[PDB]
């Protein structure tokens, strides 16, 4: 398989290491940041679905759903919004883009919490609280289904994604640090969506495992 790899930008490299090695202790933000990108990607699509139907041809469905595996370590989110372009993942997740990661930064110093952080744009990398690996697939309607992956260190790899198809959205899988299992605990995760999810426009569903 081709596989690319590139550089975050600066300051989203500095941002990935100070939450690496902190020890924030409230790290269930996670999954609010996470299920928030969700619902904002959930809106671009059902918006531009207003004026083009044929926008959810490639699935109606707009929902969120939570998969958890203690097999694999791994808790993934999945949704039917937007997704992203190969040039828009890149983009999002590889630099500054729309974000206020500069003044966040500035605001650590200050010494703020980084519970902040979505107020800031960038509350995706609070999954690297959680997890030691990220990976992100997302198929938009006007481009191939592509796989991200980052485990921080200052680099990422995008590479077309060859496992099952989406129609349409974003997955996250967050592979998770050892000593952060309580997320793949059902009463754990029930709990959190409750505290920092209930406000959320779509069907959000824990799947149970076996
Ligand atoms: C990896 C972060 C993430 C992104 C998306 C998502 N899909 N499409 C889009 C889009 O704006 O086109 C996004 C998205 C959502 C929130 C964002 C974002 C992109 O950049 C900053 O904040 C998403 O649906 C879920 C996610 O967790």
């Amino acid at each position: 398989e081709e596989v690319e790899t590139f550089a975050f930008q600066a300051e989203i490299a500095q941002l990935m290491s100070l939450i690496i090695n902190t020890f924030y202790s409230n790290k269930e933000i996670f999954l609010r940041e996470l299920i928030s990108n969700s619902s904002d990607a959930l809106d671009k699509i059902r918006y531009e679905t207003l004026t083009d139907p044929s926008k959810l041809d490639s699935g109606k469905e707009l929902h969120i759903n939570l998969i958890p595996n203690k097999q694999d370590r791994t808790l993934t989110i999945v949704d039917t919004g937007i997704g992203m372009t190969k040039a828009d993942l890149i983009n999002n997740l590889g630099t500054i883009a729309k974000s206020g990661t500069k003044a966040f930064m500035e605001a650590l110093q200050a010494g703020a919490d980084i519970s902040m952080i979505g107020q800031f744009g960038v509350g995706f990398y609070s999954a690297y609280l959680v997890a030691e690996k990220v990976t992100v697939i997302t198929k938009h309607n006007d481009d191939e289904q592509y796989a991200w992956e980052s485990s921080a260190g200052g680099s990422f790899t995008v590479r077309t994604d060859t496992g099952e198809p989406m129609g349409r959205g974003t997955k996250v899988i967050l592979h998770l640090k050892e000593d952060q299992t309580e997320y793949l605990e059902e009463r754990r995760i029930k709990e959190i969506v409750k505290k920092h999810s209930q406000f959320i426009g779509y069907p959000i569903t824990l799947f149970v495992e076996k």
